[PDB]
């Protein structure tokens, strides 16, 4: 599943909803610390839509438990990421993924 370790609290009231556009900064790492993706390098927020299957399952599941202004470390098991196949490029089979995520806005 998804483990959430809070670095900075959100308001604890305002969470992502169906029909909303989620606006976040994120950085994705393997367990060994290596980066595979980021929004922070381009220095601009990344947007994705709840329920629209635009990101891996674990990432959305984690974000949906975050409130406005929260920054957290999401630990995501392979079965809700890329699983036994991994993905072309950095991500190997059975990769538990680490995401540094900040929930900036909901549009």
């Amino acid at each position: 599943g998804v483990e959430i370790e809070t670095i900075s609290p959100g308001d604890g009231r305002t969470f992502p909803k169906k029909g909303q556009t989620v606006v976040v900064h994120y950085t994705g790492m393997l367990q060994n610390g290596k980066k595979f993706d980021s929004s922070r390098d381009r220095n601009k927020p990344f947007k994705f839509r709840i329920g629209k299957q635009e990101v891996i399952k674990g990432f959305e599941e984690g974000a949906a438990q975050m409130s406005l202004g929260q920054r957290a470390k999401l630990t995501i098991t392979p079965d809700v990421a890329y699983g036994a196949t991994g993905h072309p490029g950095v991500i190997p089979p059975n990769a538990t993924l680490i995401f540094d995520v900040e929930l900036l806005n909901l549009e």
